[PDB]
């Protein structure tokens, strides 16, 4: 069995955060896992059931950096993101706005466990300002679902959770 335990809309990162550079464009600021979210227990599931997730960005793409897709938030700032399972370190990066693979997924047993998921950004500056400081507005980010399988079905149960993008500035 399953069922939704989490929230629908989630927040990135702590509400106007301020993050300062440390060190060419586009620029990456170092913020870890800063700007984040995640939650162990967004769907529970049981009796054998088998899932995994997709993550889909719904920004727009302006740019490719070590591989993976910088998504625009406004002229002048952008953003590098990571979807995927709980802990922070087992990101995905996403490319694209197509729905992703970002948690191969595992099966639980005949008992009840959790499902949870874990989104991050950073931020990359696409063109510089004399101001050296760049914020940006709450802003929609995407989408993770869970993606049964082996058989397993979501049956009406809620598959998908949003996320958003606190507003931050960036000081250089
Ligand atoms: C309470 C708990 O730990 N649930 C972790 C869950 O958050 C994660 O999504 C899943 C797959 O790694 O494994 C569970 O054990």
């Amino acid at each position: 069995a399953v069922s939704f335990i989490g929230s629908t809309e989630n927040d990135v990162g702590p509400s106007q955060g301020s993050y300062s550079s440390t060190h060419n464009l586009p620029f990456v600021y170092n913020t870890g896992h800063n700007i984040g979210y995640q939650n162990a227990n967004v769907w529970r599931i049981s009796g054998g059931f088998c899932v995994g997730l997709d993550g889909k960005v719904d920004l727009p793409v302006v740019g490719s950096l070590d591989g993976q897709s910088i998504y625009g938030l406004t002229e002048e700032v952008g953003l590098l993101i990571w979807m995927g399972d709980t802990n922070y370190s087992r990101g995905t990066a996403m490319s694209g706005n197509s729905w992703e693979n970002v948690f191969s997924g595992w099966c639980v047993g005949n008992y009840v466990s959790t499902q949870g998921l874990s989104v991050h950004v950073r931020p990359v500056i696409l063109k510089r300002n004399s101001s050296a400081q760049y914020s940006v507005q709450k802003t929609s980010i995407g989408s993770i679902r869970m993606r049964p399988y082996n058989g397993s079905s979501a049956g009406s149960v809620q598959t998908t959770v949003n996320f958003s993008l606190n507003p931050f500035t960036l000081n250089d």
